[PDB]
C-alpha cells in the first residue's frame, strides 16, 4: 500500500555527471564514453561565431577531483559535445530519446557537476517542466530507465519568468517554442493531463479510495466537450487503450471512470481528498501507475 | 525557483542492496563493509509471527541456511548475531562499493529519501517523514521488507530506517540499523494500530517559509501569537504542540525573509481557520509538513523573491 512520487534509482545517471566550464560560466555536463554533452549556451547570440573563437584548452571539464582533456568540439543543434580523451568507465547501456508532453521523467539536479537530488516531473502539454532548479542547475538530466537502460529524455537549459523549465532532449532540439537566448519568452497557457489523471483515479481505487465512483457512464465525445470547458487536454481513443490494463484490475471501464472525473470537475472534492490530495494529480502515466503498484525493479 | 518534493540520490545506496533468503523467504539486505543488515523476521515462516521466539528460531540455524545474492553473485555467510530486530550477517567478501556512512535514529517530524528494493534490486526513491505516530506514509508492496531510508548529508549516508511492517491502515513500521523499531510497535502480527496521526507544525512553517522565498505572501496577516494561544488553536486542528526548540530551529528562515515566527504562526492560524478559496501555495491545496526547516534551506534560493 501507498502511492508515492517515485523517480527511478539515479545511481546510473549519477556516474556521468561532470562540471563544464568555459571562461566565467560553469555548468553541468553528461559524460557518455569520450563524450561530454552539455547546453551550447556554455559558451556564452550567434553561436557558430562564439563557438569558432574557442580551443579545446577553453573547456575545463571536471569528473570528481579529476580534470579531463577536451581534444575535439562540435555543435549539435543547442548541445555541445565535448571530445574527452578517457572513456567514462561508469558509462551505462543507454539511448537518446526524445519524449511527448504528458510523459514522466526522473530529474537528478546538479550543481558544479555534483548531484544534489532527484525528482519525478512530467513534460508538460505546454513543453514546460514544472521542475525545482536553482543558477548552476543547467545541464542537469531527466530520463528514464527501462531494465538496464538508461534513456536520456532531456537536458535543463533555462527558466522562464512564471518560475518553470525548459530544455532540449539529448539531440539538443528544443521542447516547445523556445529559444537558447535572453529574449521575451513565455510558457504557453497550460492544459490538464487528462489521460494521467484518470490514471492515478485508478491507483486511488487500486489502494481502496472509492468514494468518487458512481453508476453513470458517458460516450468519448461527451467526456471530451466537457474536458474542453476545464482546460483539459482532449481524450482519443489511444488513451483509451492505454487504460485497458488499469480498466480490468479494478473492473471499472474507461468511460465509467471518465463519468467519476465528469462529476469531479463539476461538483469538486467537497471537503475530501483522493491519495492524499485535495487537487487532481496529472504527473503520474498509466505506467506509472502499473509499475509501482507491481514493484518493478532495475 | 520551484519546489518539489527532492529526495537524495540513490547512486550510493543502490550498491549496497541484496537479496536474503532463508527457507522460503526472500526479503533485502544491506552489505556494508563485511556484514548485511536484514530484519529478523526473515527466519520467519508466517505462522511464527503470530508469537515468534526469535531466539529459538535462530539458534536451529546455521550460516549456510541464509543464501545472500549480490547481483548474480552469491556471498557466502560466514557468520550470524542478532541484535535487537535486526539480523547482522557476517560476509566473506566486503563490499568494494561501501560508501562513507553512519546510522542514525530520527525523531518525528525528521525527512529521508526511500530506496524501495524488490529481490535485493532497486525500484524507486521517494521522499518520506517519520509522522509523529513513528508510522511512515511509504509505498511498499511484500517483499520490500529490508528497504532502507536514508540522508546524504556532504558524502556522507546516514542510515536512519529499515523496513520491517505494514499495519492495517496501509502506513508503514521499521527500526532504526540497531534494530530498536520507531513507535510502540513489534515484529509480531498481533494486534497493532497506529496512533491518531498529527500534523507537523514546524514543518508546515518552514514550507510557508518557502512560499514566501519564492515570491507568495498572499496568506500572510497583520497579527501576531503567543507561543500558547498558538498552540491552543494548533491542537484543536491536530496540529502537534509548536515548542521553543522549533522557535529557535525557524530563526534562520526568519531571519531571511523578514517574517518572525509567530507572525508566521499567526498566518498559520488563519489559513487553518479559512482554508485557502481556491488558491494554492506552491503547487498545493493543502498544508504541507513533509519538509523540514533543514529541506528548506537546502532546496531554497538564499535571495528571497
Ligand atoms: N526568466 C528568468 C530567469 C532566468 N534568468 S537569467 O537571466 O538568469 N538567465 C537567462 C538565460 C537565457 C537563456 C538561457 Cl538558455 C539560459 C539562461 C539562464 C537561465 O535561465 N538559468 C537558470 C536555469 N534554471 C534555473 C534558474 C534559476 C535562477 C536563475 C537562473 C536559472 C540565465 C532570469
Ligand atoms: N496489515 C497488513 C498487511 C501486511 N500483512 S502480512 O500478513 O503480509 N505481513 C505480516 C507481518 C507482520 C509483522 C512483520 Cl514485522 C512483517 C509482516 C509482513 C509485512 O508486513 N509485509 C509487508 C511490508 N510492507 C508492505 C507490504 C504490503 C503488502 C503486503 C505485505 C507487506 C507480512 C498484511
Ligand atoms: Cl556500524
Ligand atoms: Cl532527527
Amino acid at each position: 500500500s501507498g502511492f508515492r512520487k517515485m523517480a527511478f534509482p539515479s545511481g546510473k545517471v549519477e556516474g556521468c555527471m561532470v562540471q563544464v566550464t568555459c571562461g566565467t560560466t560553469t555548468l553541468n555536463g553528461l559524460w557518455l564514453d569520450d563524450v561530454v554533452y552539455c547546453p551550447r549556451h556554455v559558451i556564452c547570440p550567434n553561436y557558430e561565431d562564439l563557438l569558432i573563437r574557442k580551443s579545446n584548452h577553453n573547456f575545463l571539464v571536471q569528473a570528481g577531483n579529476v580534470q579531463l582533456r577536451v581534444i575535439g568540439h562540435s555543435m549539435q543543434n543547442c548541445v555541445l559535445k565535448l571530445k574527452v580523451d578517457t572513456a567514462n568507465p561508469k558509462t551505462p547501456k543507454y539511448k537518446f530519446v526524445r519524449i511527448q508532453p504528458g510523459q514522466t521523467f526522473s530529474v537528478l539536479a546538479c550543481y558544479n557537476g555534483s548531484p544534489s537530488g532527484v525528482y519525478q516531473c512530467a513534460m508538460r502539454p505546454n513543453f514546460t517542466i514544472k521542475g525545482s532548479f536553482l543558477n548552476g542547475s543547467c545541464g542537469s538530466v531527466g530520463f528514464n530507465i527501462d531494465y538496464d537502460c538508461v534513456s536520456f529524455c532531456y537536458m535543463h537549459h533555462m527558466e522562464l519568468p512564471t518560475g518553470v523549465h525548459a530544455g532540449t532532449d539529448l539531440e539538443g532540439n528544443f521542447y516547445g517554442p523556445f529559444v537558447d537566448r535572453q529574449t521575451a519568452q513565455a510558457a504557453g497557457t497550460d492544459t490538464t493531463i487528462t489521460v494521467n489523471v484518470l490514471a492515478w483515479l485508478y491507483a486511488a481505487v487500486i489502494n481502496g479510495d472509492r468514494w468518487f465512483l458512481n453508476r453513470f457512464t458517458t460516450t468519448l465525445n461527451d467526456f471530451n466537450l466537457v474536458a474542453m470547458k476545464y482546460n483539459y487536454e482532449p481524450l482519443t481513443q489511444d488513451h483509451v487503450d492505454i487504460l485497458g490494463p488499469l480498466s480490468a484490475q479494478t473492473g471499472i471501464a474507461v468511460l465509467d471512470m471518465c463519468a467519476s472525473l465528469k462529476e469531479l470537475l463539476q461538483n469538486g472534492m467537497n471537503g475530501r481528498t483522493i491519495l492524499g490530495s485535495a487537487l487532481l494529480e496529472d504527473e503520474f502515466t498509466p505506467f506509472d501507475v502499473v509499475r509501482q503498484c507491481s514493484g518493478v525493479t532495475f
